[PDB]
DNA sequence: TTGACTCTCTTAAGAGAGTCA
DNA sequence: TTGACTCTCTTAAGAGAGTCA
């Protein structure tokens, strides 16, 4: 269907539009007790969002372009990756926010990986705290830490060994 | 059921039945290049599972007892925690497998924590690799590692900064 | 061709409840 | 009373597709 040039044109129009989103400076934990700064390009909270953009869920959006009278639509964060393989190890590739900020559409804050890899970044100690992700995290995951476990392993009798 | 005595009786009956499940030894990564051994008490693959147990999904079971002439039923892994708060910080408490082995019902392999804490153990480096969980992991999470990211952050133009 | 809404679905860690015998 | 099945739901990281003007 769409040629390489046409896909590049979609990516370029998406970048043009997203680059005009409000740029918000966020101070973030990097791990190892260090703090860094990320600059997120945030889609607006309500319509209008930007040329080509529309909200399909509370924190879900799509990008739409009509080419040769055919409507094409993509998940709003998938556009930077339209020239990449869409699966790996038999798993669908997903847009994964390195900044953990759903509204952000900065392509420098996104990677393209399995949903498991994507989720796992929530708990990563971060680039200065021991991140082993080959595509390195930009920050410590928001859920990293000791947790809030209510009750640990226990037995009343003696039927079990660890 | 309602009374503490009745709850303790439920926990004791559950422990006695699960204590008769086959004990399967699993050698597991601990992190730091070290290996450990866990003894999982595994519910059978097919009926009969044990007194009070029935399968409600491919890897879901429930425990049921008749008390006060009424049937009381619980998720099969929730029984050790019947005297614990059922929520934390406004999040539902869940039975969480420290051994990452769904069929296992060894209460020494279970904790009671939010679904986020539960999920996050999948990526933990483990008790000899840097686990910071206050209720410590028994093994390195099965999904720990560098990942298989297909594409990293990138832009075609010059509109974005990290 | 475009905007602003609408709907349902996927995954993998977890749940509750009803139908029969 | 107990067993063995059936169904749908929750969450938070992610998706595709329809309607109307
Ligand atoms: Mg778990
Ligand atoms: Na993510
Ligand atoms: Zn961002
Ligand atoms: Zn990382
Ligand atoms: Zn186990
Ligand atoms: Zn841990």
């Amino acid at each position: 269907a769409l040629t390489n040039a046409q896909i590049l044109a979609v990516i370029d129009s998406w970048e043009e539009t997203v680059g005009q989103f409000p740029v918000i400076t966020h101070h973030v934990p990097l791990g190892g007790g260090l703090q860094g700064t990320l600059h997120c390009y945030e889609i607006p909270l309500a319509a209008p969002y930007g040329v080509g953009f529309a909200k399909n869920g509370p924190t879900r959006w799509q990008y739409k372009r009509t080419i040769n009278q055919v409507v094409h639509r993509w998940g709003s964060h998938t556009v930077p990756f339209l020239l990449e393989p869409d699966n790996i190890n038999g798993k669908t590739c997903t847009a994964s926010h390195l900044c953990h900020n759903t509204r952000c559409h900065n392509p420098l804050h996104l990677c393209w990986e399995s949903l498991d890899d994507n989720k796992g970044r929530n708990w990563c100690p971060g680039p200065n705290g021991g991140c082993v992700h080959a595509v390195v995290c930009l920050r410590q995951g928001p859920l990293y830490g000791p947790g809030a476990t209510v009750a640990g392993p226990q037995q009343r009798g003696s039927h079990f060994v660890v």
